[PDB]
């Protein structure tokens, strides 16, 4: 179900052609949410009449922080299009990659759009890995926190933790594939360090656009604490999770009427 699309294939490609679109238009370049999987991306790229591409978090992807990941990710699309002018996107926990994305392309007249998401929205590994676990095992069963909890918090490390997970997951979905959720549980942890870690270098002087859900710092995400060029937010229909289904239309029409 919901739960197949909070997996990635491993050994999928990273950068992934999300409609068919022949258009000859610079494409635009979808990042992942936290799960890594450009699913949520599919209402919006069927509907839009420039190519569109979706980035993924696979095992290739480097996770020892945001901005190696940001540099990869900026690797795969050179690709598709060797030059310049980008535009890029990304939903949630993608916002915070999309922005080190294009902040790097500056370092080194962009469009850079925000869904619901920005760069903010030592001794302790255990609690972080357990609590990032933790969560991770009740988005796929029902299990309560503090019985999950018992169950990880005394455990070696990582690998043990990810494997008490997988196996708690699996005796609730045998069809799960163990290979999926081990790397998911995994990277999922990474991810989590890696951004509640991430701290932009310098300020971005590009235009950047944060389309907001409306139902829920301040209409702005803190995207001024790092931006010094034009930041334009939208309210859009929906909460984090809606937003891109309509406050889809909305959507459609923002990104429309700005790449001209």
């Amino acid at each position: 179900v919901n739960l197949r699309s909070l997996l990635v294939n491993p050994e999928g490609p990273t950068l992934m052609r999300l409609n068919s679109v022949q258009s000859s238009e610079r494409p635009l370049f979808l990042v992942h949410p936290i799960e890594g999987s450009t699913t949520v991306f599919h209402s919006l790229a069927s509907r839009l009449s420039i190519p569109t591409y979706g980035l993924q978090c696979t095992r290739a992807a480097p996770l020892d922080s945001i901005h190696s990941l940001a540099a990869y990710y900026i690797d795969c699309i050179r690709q598709v299009q060797p030059e310049g002018p980008y535009r890029v996107a990304g939903y949630s926990y993608g916002a915070c990659v999309a922005f080190e994305m294009c902040s790097q392309l500056q370092a080194q007249h962009n469009s850079l759009f925000l869904f619901d998401g920005s760069p903010t929205y030592p001794g302790c590994e255990a609690e972080a890995e357990t609590e990032a676990i933790c969560f991770f095992v009740q988005q796929f069963t029902d299990m309560e926190h503090n019985r999950v909890l018992e169950a990880l918090l005394p455990l070696k490390g990582l690998e043990e933790r990810v494997a008490a997970a997988v196996d708690l997951i699996i005796k609730s979905h045998q069809g799960l594939d163990r290979q999926e959720l081990s790397f998911a549980a995994r990277s999922f942890y990474y991810k989590l360090r890696a951004a509640e870690q991430y701290t932009p270098k310098a300020k971005y002087y590009g235009n950047v656009m944060l389309l907001r859900a409306k139902t829920g710092l301040g209409a702005d995400y803190n995207l001024s604490q790092v931006c010094d060029g034009k930041v334009s937010v939208h309210v859009i229909e929906g909460d984090h999770r809606t937003l891109l289904e309509s406050g889809l239309e909305s959507i459609i029409s923002i990104i429309h009427s700005s790449l001209a």
